[PDB]
């Protein structure tokens, strides 16, 4: 009765599915549930994308008012986790403490709650792994229970899709509920903090390891395919990619449906959704190299007003051969500025309709203290990281708050401002790029930043010569699956593309760079990093309207 | 030979190797075809197919023709009308072979050359002829290529609905002479050309074999059905098509490009995006608010354009921008001539160490021939599709050139055309409509492949007909394409020191419209602004430039077993 309580430390591997209803709001809850997940259950090593599917106020004042966790936080970096590896291959684990089903049973006791379920809305998903301390699956759907109550104070749906290699179908659990309080004191310091219990108790009612509907929708498919393409559990037929594939082909040989179509993958860039590949946003430069607070402010709001979805500010040149002047450090050319505009924004913010009207604020940096700075005074969205968080990976500790994520651009490069036009020798040009973006969002998704926040730049111009970053641009369709940012804005290669004094030059790069526009357009690019604002707008407002067929 | 005064239809075809001067060599031999045959009502594109200053001075010495050369416009003829339905005609004088005969004579012939073996530039033509029979019109044929000197071969394809095949021929060194004076004042070649005409085939042996034949009968007389074959022209060249992709796999349009010619140089359809920079006299000499005429000032503005990248000048001295009066003072001729005549000057002084094509964008016939006579200018931009005065047309064909030409879609005037906007079907009438024009152009000897369509953009179209014309261009796939968006005010409708944010919007609004019609293959785009338009092509250009076709997938393989 209480061997479900035995003092054992262990560690094990749950996959999470969270769902929710609320489009307005999807951002918030999901995230909401995955900071509670990590600080109630243990550590997200995993996250799928977000997706939109087909088959408020409450939140902040909850943070505030959370009870501790009986288990520690460690946001230390971590480079491989070796119980996920273990689970992942199967490998050997410790007996289930809940007794487990043969494939036989558990498979007949699926089908008959499916087919129960066949005689009796958009929706967002994202699944997680999580390294947990929980002992056991039921004991974690108990805690599970409790995060959803706090929720509500539907909203989120929190399921266990798997739980080790465990296989269990348990019919009629009935829980007393100081046994619910029992397993809550076990993981959490319980101190109304006692009526919640009482909602949880007819909830609770079976127990499916795997989860019932884990192969049979779409939309669990589809983010476990973003996380665990290769994972095999015993009472699958296949691996999570095959299954995947097959839902896929059988959707276009069963009906003639593209279940794509219906089904969206979305990034985040602050707190809003973006659906993948529908929109091209601007990014205006702010390079402030002396560039005086007030006039930088200014040159912010112009660009707003041209345009620009983000702004991109930075204090330390990355450009060809560059010395910095170091009479002037990075964090007082750029901190001061963004200050400034935090103010002008919120004088102005509350005499008109302005709050989606903000743009979203991207700093270029490679340093912590900059950004630890900027984000500990609410200054900044977005870590654009040119070392793709290489320089200094402790900067990825500043991507996670108690109730706050930060999205980040990881970008290509080799060398420093120096050495990096001598460092262009690759064996797959196009592919080890690739191959170098996805081991880096690996680790920062290992180290929990959630999948959809991170973007990807291939870097043009940076340990690339002139042809090199052609091909890069002529071999962009491999990013399709992926958020991608790019910055061809005023670099060199682009000069390359002509054909034959220095204001000439000034506006055949403009130009040229339109051309790119045109390019990344057609090609669904989501983000471009431009100085020329009103002219890149003018071109995509030009193209979208050819595109839009007229009724 | 004793039969007087009869006119027929027959369909030839011209043949060259020197793709350096295909143009005009195919061209001299059309002069020849309509002095010495009769009439040209018909021809097909250019075609670049796979299986020097002699010319200049034999245009000054040439044999009269016995008929009269007719330049006057026609709107029908009745008889290429018969030709076409296959009607009641005249007996032939030749001896006619029927069908199974014929066949089996030309299989043999195709057979015979299989055996006997162990780039080209085509041109097909219709002709009112006055020559009597195929034989006599291959004599005078004979002539003209002997007259030229392979360097210009022109076979028969037709002659009326016969069907004739002819064993075995020796002409008199004598009875050559009688047939070719019949037609001509004879003035030491007709020792050359005895052997030379062997047999006689009508229609022509490879008529249905060479898919060059094809292709070229396509573009003129796709219904057409002679006795001899089983089916219509177009059919024959759509069978021919499909069978080389599903029985052989090859793509038969690949090796076998449509050509259109802006001066005296072969273009490939669709293959380039030519600029053509706008030089309107009146904006440059009057927007100032200044009151003269400024031709130096206007020059230097040609040669800055010629430096940014345009292929051609579009120069104009009326203007056709909407609620624009122009002006009552200074003519058209007086805007134009003068800044034309400084540039062929100045071009001439610094013509030591290129040449842009010169369009002008005129609807007056005198402006055009002062223009023409005094060589200032290779192409009519005509906004008006030549209907302000249709015999502007005349001027587009001399004894020794032809000009090209730009036929634009409008409807009204500059003060009415923004209120005539009702099409009952916008896309296909404008097509319908420029369609027409041409087979009129074309009736009258203007060469198919000399003919641009321009869809007018912004006259008598609403802001979302503009565009709609635009998202719908591709129907203009097989045709020489012209368009000039710049600067026009459906620009701004794609919008969301306040009117110059307003003049950057609508630069940079165009040079999307050059991209996206770099990316359609529009032929000529007719722009304000060269250089930014340049840089925008440059940069799309390398874009698709790709060094190996393969790689792409080879690099993704080789990442995939690493
Ligand atoms: N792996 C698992 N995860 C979550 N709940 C499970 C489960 N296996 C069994 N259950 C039972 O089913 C209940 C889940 O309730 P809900 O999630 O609100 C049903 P639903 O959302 O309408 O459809 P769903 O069960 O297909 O998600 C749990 O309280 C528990 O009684
Ligand atoms: N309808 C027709 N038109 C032109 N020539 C014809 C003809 N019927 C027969 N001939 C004769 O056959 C010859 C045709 O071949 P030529 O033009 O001389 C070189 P070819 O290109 O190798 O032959 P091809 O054009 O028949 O392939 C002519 O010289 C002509 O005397
Ligand atoms: N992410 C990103 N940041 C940059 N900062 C400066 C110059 N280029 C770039 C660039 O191309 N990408
Ligand atoms: N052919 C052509 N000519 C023109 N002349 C003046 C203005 N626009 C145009 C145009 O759009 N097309
Ligand atoms: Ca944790
Ligand atoms: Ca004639
Ligand atoms: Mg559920
Ligand atoms: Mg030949
Ligand atoms: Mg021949």
């Amino acid at each position: 009765q209480e061997l479900i309580l035995s003092e054992e430390n262990k560690t094990n591997i749950a996959v999470l599915n969270l769902g929710t209803n609320d489009r307005r709001n999807a951002v918030l809850i999901l995230e909401t549930a995955l900071h509670l997940v990590e600080k109630y259950l243990g550590k997200i090593i995993n996250t799928s994308y977000l997706y939109e599917t087909v088959p408020v106020n409450y939140i902040n004042e909850l943070m505030q008012n959370l009870e501790e966790s009986k288990y520690e936080e460690n946001k230390e970096l971590i480079d491989k986790c070796e119980e996920y590896e273990t689970f992942l291959k199967n490998g050997k684990v410790d007996n289930s403490i809940l007794k487990e089903v043969n494939v036989e049973n558990y498979l007949l006791e699926c089908n008959n709650i499916i087919v129960k379920n066949d005689e009796i809305s958009y929706f967002y998903n994202l699944t997680v792994v999580v390294k947990t301390f929980v002992n056991d699956p039921l004991s974690m759907l108990v805690v599970i229970k409790y995060i959803e109550e706090l929720m509500k104070r539907r909203i989120i749906d929190i399921d266990i899709l798997f739980f080790n290699d465990f296989t269990i179908f348990m019919k009629n659990i009935k829980l007393e509920k100081n046994m619910i309080y029992k397993i809550l004191s076990k993981y959490i310091h319980l101190e109304d903090p006692q009526e919640i219990i009482n909602n949880m108790v007819d909830n609770i009612e079976f127990l499916s390891i795997p989860h019932v509907y884990t192969t049979h929708r779409y939309s669990i498919l589809l983010c476990l395919n973003d996380m665990i393409p290769e994972y095999k559990h015993n009472v699958l037929n296949n691996t999570i990619r095959c299954l995947y594939n097959k839902y896929v082909s059988r959707m276009k040989e069963q009906y003639n449906i593209n279940i794509k179509e219906n089904n969206k993958r979305i990034y985040v860039l602050k707190d809003r959704i973006s659906y993948l590949k529908e929109k091209t946003n601007i990014v205006g430069i702010l390079n402030v190299n002396f560039v005086e607070p007030k006039r930088a402010v200014q040159r912010m709001f112009e660009m707003i007003n041209e345009g620009a979805s983000v702004i991109d500010i930075g204090g330390e040149s990355s450009a060809p051969f560059v010395i910095p002047n170091p009479k002037i450090s990075e964090r007082d050319l750029v901190v001061p500025v963004l200050q400034l505009f935090q103010k002008e924004w919120n004088d102005i913010k509350n005499k008109i309709v302005k709050c989606d009207a903000k743009p979203i604020i991207s700093i270029d940096t490679i340093n912590y203290n900059v950004f630890k700075e900027c984000v500990d005074n609410d200054l900044v969205d977005i870590l654009n990281d040119i070392s793709a968080c290489t320089n200094n990976p402790e900067i990825i500790k500043l991507l996670k708050k108690k109730n706050k994520f930060y999205s980040v651009v990881l970008m290509h490069k080799r060398g420093n401002p120096h050495t990096m036009d001598k460092l262009t020798n690759y064996d797959n040009l196009v592919y080890d790029i690739k191959n170098y973006l996805e081991q880096r969002l690996n680790f920062l998704v290992l180290n929990g930043i959630p999948r959809y926040r991170i973007l990807f730049d291939i870097g043009l111009g940076f340990a690339k010569k002139h042809d090199q970053s052609i091909k890069l641009l002529q071999n962009i369709h491999v990013y399709d699956e992926y958020p991608l940012f790019i910055g061809y804005s005023r670099k060199r290669f682009i000069a390359h593309c002509m054909n034959d004094k220095d204001q000439l030059l000034y506006q055949k790069n403009i130009c040229g760079g339109l051309a790119i526009a045109s390019y990344s357009y057609y090609k669904k690019v989501d983000l471009i990093r431009v100085h020329d604002v009103l002219e890149t707008k003018s071109v995509l407002d030009v193209l979208t309207k050819i595109d839009q067929v007229k009724d």
